[PDB]
């Protein structure tokens, strides 16, 4: 059920990756720190608590979900002088209390599989 479509959104977490290149890549929307922040986490939360460190890997890494056409889901990607090596381990700590603080699959905030 964690897959996009299904209980994740397709194409997941639109300004967590906003937020995530706004602090790495110094790019993003004209939007003050903190609001760019709530948005993400706003969007992580609808996400069920179970499915919340996958859709983190979707928007990280990307999904490619089986189908005829089925293109590809999330991932972050080389901006102009930031690689997307920076933007994964920034965007690994969403989920954290120091980040969004939201619980998982296990109850707690954290997703120690995540990152790489």
């Amino acid at each position: 059920s964690c897959v996009p479509g299904w209980a994740i959104p397709h194409n997941p977490l639109p300004s967590c990756r906003w937020y995530v290149t706004s602090r790495t890549c110094g790019i993003g929307p004209r939007l003050p720190w903190p609001e760019l922040k709530r948005r993400c986490c706003r969007e992580l939360a609808d996400i069920p608590a179970y499915c919340r460190c996958t859709a983190l890997s979707i928007l990280m890494d990307g999904a490619i979900p089986p189908g005829p056409d089925a293109q590809l889901e999330g991932r972050l990607e080389d901006l102009p002088g930031c690689p997307r090596e920076v933007q994964r381990g920034f965007a690994a700590t969403l989920v954290t209390e120091a980040e969004c603080n939201l619980a998982t699959i296990s109850g707690v905030a954290e997703c120690p599989w995540i990152l790489g």
